[PDB]
């Protein structure tokens, strides 16, 4: 019963300084504006200890699968090959990428019906609202 609140079909619905953390990460101009304008499904599921999140974009279309705790290699879709490793910490999902010695990481939050995804690149916070599809 790990992640039961995560699971489900998700929509963006609103997006808030996403090209300003795009940019901190290293994102070049046309990335950042065809990325900027996708309004993803994100598909979370659990199969025993392993959660899926499958995301789907006219921009791009990415997956992955992972255990908690356990570090797994992302090509993101912004073309960074990455290390990254997914913990549950508090009820929320910690997403830590690491490429080229640098470090992002994106939060996933359950809050009343939405899920909210925060993303940090230094100083610099990008908030992704879902709704349920
Ligand atoms: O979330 C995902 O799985 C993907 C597929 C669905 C659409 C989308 C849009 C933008 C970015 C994205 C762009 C730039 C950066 Cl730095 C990070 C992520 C990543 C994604």
């Amino acid at each position: 019963h790990m992640c039961d609140a995560f699971v489900g079909t998700w929509k963006l619905v609103s997006s808030e300084n996403f090209d300003d953390y795009m940019k901190e990460v290293g994102v070049g101009f046309a990335t950042r504006k065809v990325a900027g304008m996708a309004k993803p499904n994100m598909i979370i599921s659990v199969n025993g200890d392993v959660i899926t999140i499958k995301s789907e974009s006219t921009f791009k279309n990415t997956e992955i699968s992972f255990i908690l705790g356990q570090e797994f290699d992302e090509v993101t879709a912004d073309d960074r090959k990455v290390k990254s490793t997914i913990t549950l910490d508090g009820g929320v999902l910690v997403h830590v990428q690491k490429w080229d010695g640098k470090s992002t990481t994106i939060k996933r939050k359950r809050e009343d019906d939405k899920l909210v995804v925060e993303c940090v690149m230094k100083g610099v916070t990008s908030t992704r609202v879902y709704e349920r599809a």
